[PDB]
DNA sequence: CGGGCATGCCC
DNA sequence: CGGGCATGCCC
């Protein structure tokens, strides 16, 4: 009955975890992940690699879904959407969707008929031989600050592993801040965490 | 042949001048006019009174037109428009128009067929007996900072007095900055003028 | 109300 | 590149 999807971490029977490349906090970096905050800082429309880790290999036909939700209680029931400006500015991705996947010939974009929430889905592919994870290249097509979209409200990205039958196999999430200067904003929030948290 | 309307002050044979109420520079004022900068600072969608002064009474059927243009040379040829967000948010005023007139049952909104520029027109009415000017209540429906609209670019409002035949009778203009805190921004720009101009 | 931070971006 | 200002708004 809820229109708010779960954000509860569920590693599940396949040991599903997310991973992120080690970047620095240089003021001009295009993205950087804070493990202390479980938070990705990245720039508008630029690659944001997410690693998928599993302890056991999911069955054939497993799918990987990404969806954004507002992190604060007072905004959780509102659907996260592209702002009118960037919407009016790919072909496969409808202009209303915040999250895109690049580099994948099998991407599917969903608008839920009951909850109206947007998600983007790709097939799960096992890591190549010798590699321990699979990487998906996400793109966030608005800044957190965009008026008429996120309007400065923080968001979570929820990644779910789902089998072809629709069984939830795993769930993980991270906060995302799409901003002009990811390195500066990570440094500021981490400093604020240490001194005022 | 030019698609850029004139901004040249032309008092004309009727002695046409603009006037503005004396406001202060309190941080929360809804609008304030700087004579030193010939610049109105005002808030989004709130009243911005403009006084019309004439030395001689224009003929019956005179009209008062307002139009915005970008002040900087590099943007002058681009049409000033409402941003996509506030456009998607009166009835008589088309959503694309930046400048509205409130309180007037005879307002006309024009989209020029050749230049595509927007303007808003009302009849000229002489001042009431004993009064020296006529006031028009303008509304600016975007902030200067709106992405996809003015996008932080400065603008002029050009007020023209025109007879019913379309003869230009007078022209005046002022800079406009639609901002959150008109009193603060006037104080800052005037201080910057005095010390760095 | 006014002080002050967060965030985009400096033509 | 990084320093720093301008501007919206603080839940
Ligand atoms: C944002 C992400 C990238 O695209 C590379 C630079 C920074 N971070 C790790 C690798
Ligand atoms: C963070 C800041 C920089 O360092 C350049 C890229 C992003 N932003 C504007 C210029
Ligand atoms: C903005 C304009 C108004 O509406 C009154 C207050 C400030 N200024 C003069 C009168
Ligand atoms: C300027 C500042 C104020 O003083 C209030 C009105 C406008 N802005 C936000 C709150
Ligand atoms: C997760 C794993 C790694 O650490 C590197 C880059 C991505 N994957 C294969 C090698
Ligand atoms: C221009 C003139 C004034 O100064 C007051 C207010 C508006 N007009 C009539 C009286
Ligand atoms: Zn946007
Ligand atoms: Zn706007």
């Amino acid at each position: 009955s809820s229109s708010v999807p779960s954000q509860k971490t569920y590693q599940g029977s396949y040991g599903f975890r997310l991973g992120f490349l080690h970047s620095g906090t240089a003021k001009s970096v295009t993205c950087t992940y804070s493990p202390a905050l479980n938070k990705m800082f990245c720039q508008l429309a630029k690659t944001c690699p997410v690693q998928l880790w599993v302890d056991s290999t999911p069955p054939p036909g497993t799918r990987v879904r990404a969806m954004a939700i507002y992190k604060q209680s007072q905004h959780m029931t509102e659907v996260v959407r592209r702002c009118p400006h960037h919407e009016r500015c790919d072909g496969l991705a409808p202009p209303q969707h915040l999250i895109r996947v690049e580099g994948n010939l099998r991407v599917e974009y969903l608008d839920d008929r009951n909850t109206f929430r947007h998600s983007v889905v790709v097939p799960y592919e096992p890591p190549e031989v010798g590699s321990d994870c699979t990487t998906i290249h996400y793109n966030y097509m608005c800044n957190r600050s965009c008026m008429g979209g996120m309007n400065r409200r923080p968001i979570l990205t929820i990644i779910t592993l789902e089998d072809s039958s629709g069984n939830l196999l795993g769930r993980n999430s991270f906060e995302v801040c799409v901003c002009a200067c990811p390195g500066r904003d990570r440094r500021t929030e981490e400093e604020n965490l240490r001194k005022k948290g």
